DNA sequence: GTCCGACTACGCATCAGC
């Protein structure tokens, strides 16, 4: 009756009568904003996948067209990810509109969110409108994105000024969050496929109301209903990272019950798939840990793409994200019959798209990849050619090859694939076991313009079901002693958003020309450090603050710190590469003419007492390892 | 170990302001 005091996390909670609504009535965005207080409020995942799916029951008996939008709310989404819906509402957008919502100054509003780290607590702080509808409010985010031309942002903050002044107790709160794209439940695509499994176990979906099934998990025990879920869970899951497109399971799940779900969202070509994660070593001897047989292929660098082939002849490639990338790639949709054989009539490859020079015959490096066009290219403009690197076999004529082992689906892999050299190769594999020739090939990797060494079982646990597991990273930047290792000095601070509200998120490190004998900022800081760390950061590094900056440091376009500080912290970086800055002006001019160098992948290490500003990494030195880089030093 | 959310550089694509 009242959605003010709504409370999806009751004990013993029952779908129909601790509602807040009328069922066939439309799901109140109340009812959605009182559950993300109820598990923002709480840590355990349990108890927020609980939660969520208290709603989600309710949802799924009083109002199942509205499944969809409350998911979608839920995930901070607007769709499946190949549609490409993207909100364009920048930061100060929204608190363009907050100022334009309230009444306060621009300059006030802005000042506020920045030291809270959050502007749904700065936007919740006339006539009342109709209550809010979560399906209405997942309406206005999709009329957002689409505004588009001259104008569109104006048009934009009308509608998001239509919706805050529509909002009722804490529905500003997350309505700002999620326009931001920072909701911060603690909960998000694992959680809430947990949670939408759960609902539609214990309220099946289909039912005449009142339904005859609130709670499935009545005369279960404990012990075999928590495999029961964990079951179903599991059946969700998979179906979901074979076809991650919540368009077409809810329609299924929504009439074909979450058993039947496999039957019909089955892995095709044309629908982009979850695809397989890495995960990270530590070392060569971390490798031999589980240790059945393996195969052992570089890790590329460039952008992973998988390309799909469906049997009518057209040909799509979609991103790790499930981002459309057709049209990134005419280049490939026009030489895709030059890698298969007749044999092929359906195929989707694990590949990963690596900057080849046609001239020289090398491996580019990553920014050389993202200075392609996308949106619409034209074969004819493109001036950066990209060589396939393929390392797996998913799809191959109608047969789906999820439930096949590494050493199979290579096989019909080198079987049906002819070579090209210059646009398609295999990730090169060298199966072995021994720990003296497989830290041979790490170390050869580089050499070869590579990040580093893949590492994937053939035949224990080589499936493509992402869903159970299985992968292992292995480059240099993670062994103790292989990685370029820099003293840096902070000169620069950001104030935190979210987690880290309060203290600093970020810090800005400088390099020291010895030449001009100056600070010369170099890349940011924003992780390697504990919570603790940081607290020993922050309050020490406050000691130092200043108004203006020193003029010995020179950070050219880069952003300016939240905080000066008096340079004297020199705090030791790991980081992965070097890059060529476009923004920062470390040793500018010593390698590129205008662009200085950054650092790639950095991160904290630990703060170096003995060393003084003056006694840190130079910009003088710090050119040399760019051309000591091996994908620098192959040109 | 899982899941989540802090944070990094780089460069295309886009639009308010001019």
């Amino acid at each position: 009756l009242d959605p003010s005091g709504y409370n999806p996390a009751k004990n013993n909670y029952h779908p129909v009568e601790d509602a807040c609504w009328k069922p066939g009535q439309k799901v109140p965005y109340l009812a959605v904003a009182r559950t993300f207080e109820k598990i923002e409020e709480v840590s355990a995942r349990l108890r927020m996948v609980e939660t969520l799916s208290n709603l989600l029951r309710s949802v799924v008996a009083l109002s199942p067209p509205d499944l969809l939008p409350v998911l979608y709310l839920s995930l901070n989404h607007l769709g499946p990810p190949q549609q490409g819906l993207a909100l364009g509402v920048g930061d100060g957008v929204l608190l363009k509109a907050v100022a334009q919502a309230t009444g306060r100054q621009l300059e006030s509003v802005r000042a506020e969110a920045a030291e809270k780290g959050d502007v749904g607590l700065v936007a919740e702080n006339m006539l009342p409108p109709p209550p809010l509808t979560a399906s209405g409010v997942f309406s206005k985010f999709r009329d957002i994105a689409r505004l588009t031309g001259s104008a569109s942002t104006a048009k934009k903050i009308d509608i998001i000024k239509g919706l805050f002044v529509a909002c009722r107790h804490s529905e500003a709160r997350f309505i700002a969050r999620s326009l931001s794209g920072r909701l911060r439940l603690g909960l998000a695509e694992q959680s809430v496929l947990a949670a939408l499994s759960q609902a539609v176990s214990l309220t099946p979906p289909g039912q005449e109301f009142p339904p005859a099934m609130v709670d499935a998990g009545k005369g279960k025990t404990a012990e075999a209903r928590k495999t029961w879920l964990e079951e179903q869970g599991m059946i969700l899951k998979q179906t979901f990272c074979e076809v991650p497109d919540l368009d077409r399971i809810i329609p299924v799940l929504l009439e074909h019950g979450l058993e039947r779900l496999p039957e019909h969202c089955k892995l095709s070509p044309g629908i982009p798939l979850k695809p397989m994660l890495a995960h990270p070593t530590r070392g060569i001897s971390e490798v031999l840990k589980r240790e059945a047989a393996f195969t052992c292929e570089y890790k590329y660098d460039g952008q992973r793409a998988q390309i799909h082939a469906l049997e009518g002849g057209e040909v799509k490639i979609f991103s790790r994200n499930q981002a459309d990338n057709t049209g990134k790639y005419p280049d490939i949709i026009s030489r895709i019959p030059k890698i298969k054989l007749p044999s092929v009539t359906s195929f989707i490859l694990d590949t990963e798209a690596v900057a080849w020079d046609r001239e020289k015959k090398q491996i580019q490096p990553f920014q050389v990849l993202t200075t392609r066009k996308r949106k619409e290219v034209d074969a004819s403009e493109i001036q950066v050619q990209v060589c396939l690197y393929a390392f797996d076999l998913i799809y191959l004529n109608g047969e789906s090859l999820v439930r096949e082992p590494l050493s199979r689906r290579r096989q019909l892999l080198r079987e049906n694939f002819v070579e090209t050299e210059g646009e398609f190769v295999f990730a090169t594999s060298l199966d072995t076991k021994d720990i003296e020739q497989i830290a041979e090939f790490l170390e050869q990797s580089v050499k070869d313009s590579c990040e580093g060494l893949m590492v994937k079982t053939l035949d224990v646990d080589a499936t493509y079901e992402i869903a159970k597991r299985n992968w292992l990273k292995l480059k240099k930047d993670y062994l103790d002693g292989v990685g370029d290792t820099l003293d840096l000095v902070v000169i620069g601070a950001y104030l935190g958003r979210g987690k880290r509200a309060g203290r600093y998120g970020g810090f800005l490190l400088a390099s020291y020309d010895e030449d001009s004998e100056e600070l010369q900022a170099i890349c940011k800081l924003g992780t390697g450090f504990s919570d603790e760390e940081l607290e020993e950061h922050h309050q020490s590094l406050k000691a130092l603050v200043l108004p203006s900056p020193r003029p010995y440091v020179r950070i050219d376009g880069a952003v300016i710190p939240d905080h000066w500080l008096d340079p004297s912290a020199v705090w030791e970086v790991k980081c992965a590469d070097l890059s060529l800055s476009p923004i920062y002006p470390a040793a500018r001019g010593l390698v590129d003419s205008d662009k200085g160098i950054s650092l790639r992948f950095p991160r904290f290490i630990r703060v170096r007492e003995d060393k003084q500003p003056e006694q840190a990494t130079t910009s003088a030195q710090v050119a040399c390892l760019y051309r000591k880089q091996s994908q620098i030093q192959n040109q």
